[PDB]
């Protein structure tokens, strides 16, 4: 996240970090014991982290539950990032509490204008690198669709959204990927793509859950 603020410890209690030996993407909690992230933060050796805030200390409030089995939307497409979530699954059902909770599916979609909290322990820097220990925040609007368009011709599929600000200085960015943006207490996005980091005209581009939630619902009710 870059221009945004420290969360607060376990403030955003959906907020999950995936690991394979180190953190390398963000994740959101939707029931005890799924997970929605992007697609393309697909990997095998999955490991689950909740109740984190700085993923470099063991702080007391965290759960450690390896993924039984992820499944990438049917229709994702690598090279566009059409259709960018998945779901994982975890081994054993997280114990749910005040820091450790669940984020409710949205029953509609969000419009344009809606503020949306985004959340990660992404990259900090627009330029070079810097690499956060505790979790970042950043509240933002939904862009329309108009100019969503009009910052990336050619690009933005009806599963997706855009989120932030034209102006550049404030956005998700590398390491944000898979987590949540969250608007009046429901996930409306994931964390997907954008030209570079809080670069101006080049808003962040985020997967549309309100698309996928009969998906996710039947994948859940079989598996
Ligand atoms: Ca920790």
């Amino acid at each position: 996240i870059v221009g945004g603020y420290t969360c607060g410890a376990n403030t955003v209690p959906y907020q999950v970090s995936l690991n394979s030996g180190y953190h390398f993407c963000g994740g959101s909690l939707i029931n005890s014991q799924w997970v929605v992230s992007a697609a393309h933060c697909y990997k095998s050796g999955i490991q689950v982290r909740l109740g984190e805030d700085n993923i470099n200390v063991v702080e007391g409030n965290e759960q450690f539950i390896s993924a039984s089995k992820s499944i990438v939307h049917p229709s994702y497409n690598s090279n566009t990032l059409n259709n960018d979530i998945m779901l994982i699954k975890l081994k054993s059902a997280a114990s749910l509490n005040s820091r450790v909770a669940s984020i409710s599916l949205p029953t509609s979609c969000a419009s344009a204008g809606t503020q949306c909290l985004i959340s990660g322990w992404g990259n900090t820097k627009s330029s070079g690198t810097s690499y956060p220990d505790v979790l970042k925040c950043l509240k933002a609007p939904i862009l329309s669709d108009s100019s969503c368009k009009s910052a990336y011709p050619g690009q933005i599929t009806s599963n997706m959204f855009c989120a932030g600000y034209l102006e550049g200085g404030k956005d998700s960015c590398q390491g944000d990927s898979g987590g949540p943006v969250v608007c009046s207490g429901k996930l409306q996005g994931i964390v997907s793509w954008g030209s570079g980091c809080a670069q101006k005209n080049k808003p962040g581009v985020y997967t549309k859950v309100c698309n996928y939630v009969s998906w996710i619902k039947q994948t859940i009710a079989s598996n």
